[PDB]
């Protein structure tokens, strides 16, 4: 069985569900909390 590209693509497609909710935190924050330079 595949565990590695297949996996967590075929998962986190939509990324908007339990597992794909904590995710979206880190898309905005990510170029917020630091950026700067």
């Amino acid at each position: 069985a595949v565990s590695e590209i297949q996996f967590m693509h075929n998962l986190g497609k939509h990324l908007s569900s339990m597992e794909r909710v904590e995710w979206l935190r880190k898309k905005l924050q990510d170029v917020h909390n630091f950026v700067a330079l």
